[PDB]
């Protein structure tokens, strides 16, 4: 088939999500030609984010899950957002399915703490926001990294709003390769 | 009165705006304690941005203008977004009023081209996205800068998505000072 596969991403958007950590990966992945579904945890209604920006999802999570599978599942941060992701049985089921089929799981800042809650990726090397490290490491189920972006097999993690572009480009590289990532980076006017 | 003045920002959101360039300044300014109104150019309905993220405004521009004045008016980029800002008589009137009262005007990437359209700040030093330089400099009404963030009196400009955090922190510094900007920067995990 075609040497230019179209890839698909699911971004799970819960109330209290960090809006920068949501929008930056969505925009950069769409620039790369990835088909991105922004799915609302609670349905299709607009989602109030951590600093009160209101984002309209593309679909409910209920409907997006039926249209899987996805090449990457993306978990933004935000304290309340990650708590809501951690309490959701629907998120549990999507992540376990993604782990079983050897799909990529990407999470940033407090987002990785939802991996702990759902028992995803134990034994992996992960990073988090510094303020979330103690939560993530309770029980010693992971190895901690201070790298701005960390990738250990199919678990890709990153630290904070200021690492969001690096995180998004790492997803693009993993899915579509280094050359597409270089294309997308070129007009962004990143520092390095 | 209080040595801790509350400041106010107006962010004008038009169809086709760059969603990263919209959300990053809104979030960072709210982290700083600035009261931010995201005003929809076309009314209060949801706005489709350049990479199809849909943002709900806080208010219509019609209503937000009545609740002025604002300490800063912020113009995001995005090609279509900046075109819509350039064609709007309501934007003209807000910017001219802001210039007359010596208020800050901040614009990023293609956003500065709306200053040219509305004859704002002629003679100032400005930057833009590299791809917008020729448009901005048609007629020689400005001096061009390649700095990532440029501030010339009350005109603050910046280059692209990757300079958005720098741009937002420059707004915070101008409004609330260096110490508040240092507070807001601390948990962002910026490279430098």
């Amino acid at each position: 088939g075609s040497h230019m596969a179209s890839k698909r991403a699911l971004v799970i958007l819960a109330k209290g999500a960090e809006e920068m950590e949501t929008v930056i990966p969505v925009d950069v992945m769409r620039r790369a030609g990835i088909k991105v579904t922004v799915a609302g945890l609670a349905g299709k209604d607009p989602v109030q984010c951590s600093r009160d920006v209101v984002i309209c999802p593309d679909a409910s999570l209920e409907d997006a899950k039926k249209e899987g599978p996805y090449d990457v599942v993306v978990l933004p941060g935000g304290n309340l957002g990650a708590q809501n992701l951690s309490e959701s049985a629907a998120v549990k089921e999507i992540l376990k399915e993604q782990e079983n089929r050897k799909g990529l799981i990407a999470a940033i800042c407090a987002g990785p703490t939802a991996l702990l809650a759902h028992e995803i990726g134990f034994g992996s090397k992960v990073t988090t926001h510094p303020l979330a490290k103690d939560k993530m490491m309770n029980g010693g189920h992971y190895t901690y990294s201070e790298n701005r972006v960390e990738k250990d097999g199919l678990i890709l993690t990153s630290r904070g709003p200021g690492t969001s572009f690096e995180f998004a480009l790492a997803i693009v590289e993993a899915l579509n390769g280094k050359e597409v990532a270089a294309q997308v980076k070129a007009p962004l006017v990143l520092k390095d």
